[PDB]
């Protein structure tokens, strides 16, 4: 059993043709995470939108919010004794090979996972230095001299331990280079091939907007779409889906074949 | 060995430039197909343009010894099909493997280089790639039965029997020549047909988290522009690259990088020399 | 008689969205009512320009060529095109500009018309240190070419209309645009209008701004259903070209969108 | 002249860099209007009065109602009393140089009604305005299979004080038809080179970002920034500028320190 955590501190807003929070949701669903705490100011909102999840085969709680590893201080009874998953509400991911990367850190039973990926603009995030052998060698929160063009995605899966190293504190960073230090940190490479897009600024939301609308009107499928990724997780069958352009969209699926 | 050929076929957009040496963003069209047959690892490219383009492909590209490429070139003398490459093209595929690519196609995602390693390894029959599309009837379109085998192959058809269109990238042993010498337009999708026909047509899915784009129309040409600058601008990485992917391939040494780098994308080059990228 | 240059110095042969980038400075020239045209480039680049635009009599243009032996500097044009503009008043556009608003007919049909000094645009930019800037007092004091510290965000644009001083100001020269410029703003006969706000004035000169040019050309294309700088509209609409030879240059061009948009203006009433 | 947005959520999505609803709002505002009726449903009324208020911070008086495009005449009845009025749609974008001189001119008139004819590819889409030889506009047609013309009328009309009568007795279309079969339905041209761009769908919305991101991007100008044109206008001093900027922010503190022509 694997628990998702959804922090939004925007995320109501449309990338090109669903709510913003859909691609993080989406991502959680595609990890095999259906238990998911949406964690925000904004979530009676969350709430109207999302409902309970049941309709897409989910159970949704909400939580109210100083950092984003009071995440797990916040949702540390709906974690229990669980293995977690933390996504960030303005980030959307892309590639093929999603679905088996998310499960390899998810199938993990220890330690934690993160996602390096090479940016231009290192100094916005959690940079990870790696030495000449490729080992995770150090972390730092957006350092004025960042070690390499690596970045940490707002993606991470944590086993047991992390309730109780967020407690002795609030930096997501502070909390990975705990398990860094402990040789418990797997930091995977997140390919060039994969695309990384922020949504957090007018510029890259509109970028993000022209990214999915390019892919989905040249495939007729659409990026993150919540009920598809439960329809073939099998967590709601045809008849549920069949209830619930984006109804048009819906009633394809049940009558093609998509590999 | 397997020898790669770039068909690079034929307002007022393109008056002065034909379309394949239009830029997509930051580079020309070409180096797009042109990296696609690098990554696969093929090395000798045979590029088939009209009279006129055939020469401005010679002054861009030379004979490629500065990317450890062998590049020839060779003239279409009329728009008579796809499948006329493997008859201009006979000589120089003679008795090895051979991989077809199309000028105006652009392919991104994780994998590729493994996707790509996969077909040109086979040593028997044709491989293609299978890709959703919302425009089935623009292109060859194939179709599966319950157990996902391909079952037929249609040109363009009026109505697609499938969304899964063939991309412009295809695969293929000895027999392609003697196939297309036997063709009566010259379809690419009679060759692939005739494989298919005798059982020796591997179909493979180009997953939809691969981006298999449009660069042939005004409006296409535009989007691929944008999804490249959006990717490239993010990353700090170039998309289809050939002197990256020449120096990765380990074609060309640091040496050759610098040499090609001083005179230009060129800081982009010289990066490249002191940086890992995974 | 006011004869116009466009100097390209290959860039302004890519298209932007659907035309040659050429086809934006040669249609502004046409608005403003000049015929005679001469396309200064570089040795390479001027036989693919005669390639593509002729002579320009299927637009009811005279087109001249002239090369550039090598970059150095914008004023140079009156140097090479001192002959062709001859006793004439003269206009100026660089290549890789692209102009578009309400009354841009009239905006250059006012600068075209003054027979004496030299009339400029400046337009407030984010970046003017990209440009010439010009000092406003709202009065014009001073012209700098690509200042460190601009004294406004006023950049002059693309756009150069002169009276015959301009030739003998352009020999005397040790060569930038902006030194001609602030040589008849010294005599108090240099005319600078703003081109407002409601004007979308864009750079084409880099990977990010012909991508960005290309997607505002579209956006208004499909949506109107009207063509931005289409020569053949401009030609038909001054009355250079009758309706018999629109139709022979649609013809051709039939297959295509371009061919099917000239076809069109014969059958509709476009204010 | 008494100004009504329509906004029937959609208008609160931003444009870029601002809410959408500030596009309509400016436009009215460039108009000289200062008293503004915003009709909405009973769900995102509530949504306009948080993000806007009573718009006393910016020399304006808002009113909000709840509730066919004609029943915003119907609704604003009492709000228009005996004044001359304006209806803007709440997704509608316009831009282009003389856009000042093209509304003045408008709500200067104070007899009969004003709208605008605009060029486009779509026209079944909309209001379509048909012209006679001579450039006269001789019929209109809400949304019709076979237009008679490309010239769609935009989303911006202008009405003296017949209009509200003309509504009791529903389509802008027919109140316009109303004014036309009276002889005073003014069609001015709104020219190509202004952009009036549709903000309604996935599509256009995205299109209408990228338009205004180039613009802005380019010019180091916002368009329709409220505040700007509220305090262009002088319904607002320095001193209520500085306290409303207290990057859109740093944006208002830049107009007190600099001439724009
Ligand atoms: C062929 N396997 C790869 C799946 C294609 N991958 C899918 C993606 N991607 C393109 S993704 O993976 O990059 C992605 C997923 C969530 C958010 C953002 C991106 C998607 O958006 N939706 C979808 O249904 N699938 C198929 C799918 C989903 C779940 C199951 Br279970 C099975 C299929
Ligand atoms: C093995 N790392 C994953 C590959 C990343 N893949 C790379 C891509 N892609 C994003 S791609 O593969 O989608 C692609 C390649 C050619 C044309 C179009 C797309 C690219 O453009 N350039 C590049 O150098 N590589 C690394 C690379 C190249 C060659 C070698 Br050999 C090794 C690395
Ligand atoms: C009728 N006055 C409005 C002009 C609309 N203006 C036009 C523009 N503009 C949008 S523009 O003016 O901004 C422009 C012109 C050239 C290059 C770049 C922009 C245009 O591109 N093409 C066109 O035919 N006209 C009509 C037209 C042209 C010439 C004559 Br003569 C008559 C009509
Ligand atoms: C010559 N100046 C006319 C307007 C210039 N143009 C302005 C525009 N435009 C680009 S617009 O006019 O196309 C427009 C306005 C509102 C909504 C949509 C578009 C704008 O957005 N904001 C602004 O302050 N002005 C100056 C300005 C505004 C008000 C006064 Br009062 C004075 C200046
Ligand atoms: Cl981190
Ligand atoms: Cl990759
Ligand atoms: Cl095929
Ligand atoms: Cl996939
Ligand atoms: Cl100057
Ligand atoms: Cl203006
Ligand atoms: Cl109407
Ligand atoms: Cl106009």
């Amino acid at each position: 059993k694997r628990k998702g955590i959804i922090l939004a501190g925007k995320q109501l807003l449309p990338v090109y043709d669903k709510p913003m929070i859909y691609y993080p949701l989406s991502t959680l669903m595609l990890a095999g995470i259906r238990e998911i705490l949406i964690i925000s100011t904004d979530t009676p909102r969350f709430q109207q939108l999302l409902g309970d999840g049941s309709n897409w085969g989910l159970d949704l709680q909400y939580a109210v919010q100083d950092g984003l590893a009071q995440a797990f201080l916040i949702g540390e009874s709906f974690i229990g004794n669980d293995l977690s998953a933390l996504v960030l509400g303005d980030n959307l991911y892309y590639g093929h090979d999603f679905h088996e990367l998310l499960g390899s850190a998810s199938q993990r039973q220890t330690g934690a996972s993160v996602f390096a990926y090479h940016v231009l603009d290192p100094e916005r995030y959690g940079v990870v230095e790696f030495d000449q052998g490729g080992k995770a060698i150090s972390l730092e929160e957006k350092p004025l001299e960042p070690k390499s063009n690596y970045a940490v995605t707002g993606l991470y899966f944590y086993d047991q331990q992390v309730v109780d190293i967020a407690r002795d504190l609030l930096e997501i960073t502070d909390v990975n280079r705990a398990y860094l230090e402990r040789g418990q940190l797997s930091v995977e490479i997140m390919g060039r091939g994969y695309a990384w897009l922020d949504t957090g600024t007018h510029d890259s939301l509109l970028e993000a907007g022209q990214f999915i609308a390019t892919l989905e009107n040249r495939q007729g499928l659409k990026v993150a779409c919540p009920e598809e990724i439960a329809y073939r997780q099998k967590w709601i069958d045809a008849a549920q889906l069949e209830k619930l352009g984006y109804g048009q969209y819906l009633k394809r699926l049940l009558t093609e074949t998509v590999y």
